[PDB]
């Protein structure tokens, strides 16, 4: 009747190392990354449209709002230098999908993230789906130009206070993230198309499952693909006001959906620990973490 023995992480890692689940496609959102230091910032504890007063803003979301920003660069490049991350230190739970993406198990990691944590891990540009793009690049936004720039020359502009300029053409220069009035990148959609006729497993990790279209995504998997949620709260259920593919996971006719409730790392680490890999992963997070703090 069903690919899990029981509804539960070790029912989980038993289907992940038998015969049927070859294929594993990760979604995560900005619970993976607050252990990294990196808020989330669509989080209250946050605050991130407060002291924005100076700037001046028709809007509180016109900071990141593409029309606003090839006028007025000044807001949005400010911002980035006050909330510039102090380190890039992936999580364990980062390190775990590098672990699947080394045992050959890892068709694609679908991110919200824009902090190019996954990238720092080991994840390669083929392995990932940036829904909200990255910082990790930055392009002349002249579209007879689209001169390509990286993080250290983004970020030497960005603590000089010099706003980034093309150097072929002298246009703004900006950070690859999806502001608001740009589309969300066409590889998502044209990936969601081919990925998911072929997963065999759905991680779904620090994300509430509650901006769109990165949600709708758990409704695409096949009726029979398990879809474990590793976050501190229960998401992705059916929205008893709105009147459909969303988890169900404690009904009586539940059948593939599996939460384990905690922090993402340690979710990350018992399910490692099931498989055997808790020294391997123990290991390459050492490793990298070390090699991180000698920079
Ligand atoms: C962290 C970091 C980092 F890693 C590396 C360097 C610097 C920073 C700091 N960082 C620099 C960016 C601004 C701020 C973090 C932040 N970015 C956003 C944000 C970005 C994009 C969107 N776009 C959408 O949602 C969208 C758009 C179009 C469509 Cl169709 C659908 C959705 C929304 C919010 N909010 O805060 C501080
Ligand atoms: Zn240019």
């Amino acid at each position: 009747e069903r690919l899990l023995d029981e509804l539960t992480l070790e029912g989980v890692a038993r289907y992940m190392q038998s015969e049927r689940c070859r294929r594993v496609i990760c979604l995560v959102g900005a619970g993976i990354s607050t252990s990294a230091g990196i808020p989330d910032f669509r989080s209250p504890s946050t605050g991130l449209y407060d002291n924005l007063e100076k700037y001046h803003l028709p809007y509180p979301e016109a900071i990141f709002e593409i029309s606003y920003f090839k006028k007025h660069p000044e807001p949005f490049f400010a911002l980035a230098k006050e909330l510039y991350p102090g380190q890039f230190k992936p999580t364990i739970c980062h390190y775990f999908m590098r672990l699947l993406k080394d045992k050959g198990l890892l068709l694609r990691c679908y991110t919200q993230n824009i902090d190019t944590l996954e990238r720092i891990a080991g994840l390669e540009q083929e392995d990932l789906v940036e829904a909200h793009g990255t910082f990790y690049t930055s392009h002349c936004v002249s579209a007879s130009c689209r001169h390509e720039y990286p993080l250290s020359w983004m970020k030497e502009k960005i603590f000089s206070e010099v706003t980034p300029k093309c150097e072929d053409c002298q246009s703004l220069v900006k950070p690859d993230i999806v502001f608001f009035g740009e589309s969300l990148p066409a590889r998502f959609f044209s990936c969601m198309q081919s990925d998911f006729l072929k997963v065999d497993l759905l991680l779904v990790m620090g994300t509430s499952l509650q901006v769109q279209p990165f949600a709708s995504l758990i409704s695409k998997a096949p009726l029979s693909t398990p879809r474990l949620l590793i976050n501190k709260e229960k998401a992705g259920q059916s929205d008893p006001f709105l009147g459909g593919g969303g988890m169900d996971f404690d009904s009586k006719k539940a059948y593939r959906d599996v939460a384990w409730l905690g922090e993402c790392d340690q979710g990350c680490l018992a399910l490692a620990e099931l498989l055997g890999w808790k020294k391997e992963l123990e290991d390459l997070v050492r490793r990298e973490h070390a090699s991180i703090d000698a920079q």
